[PDB]
């Protein structure tokens, strides 16, 4: 069952890059990674992985799920 998982706060480092790669080392195939929102007054960024299912968004949730990234600390939701 599709899981997405919604992310904000962030960091420029904290990239569609470093995500896509977080997904590689955990031999994880999203569906999509999209970063399409920027709050200026954090100076942050915001978007979503779309997962095929909840086994692999998991791991990913639990990897970034409060940590600290390029200064601010990742915030998620489930949907």
């Amino acid at each position: 069952k599709i899981s997405t998982l919604f992310l904000e706060n962030l960091s420029a480092v904290c990239n569609k890059e470093f995500l896509k790669y977080l997904c590689h080392q955990e031999n994880i195939r999203p569906f999509k990674i999209q970063i399409d929102g920027y709050d200026e007054n954090s100076s942050t960024y915001s978007g979503f992985i779309k997962f095929r299912n909840f086994e692999d968004a998991t791991r990913i949730f639990n990897f970034l799920n409060n940590r600290l990234v390029g200064g601010s600390i990742v915030t998620t939701s489930w949907e």
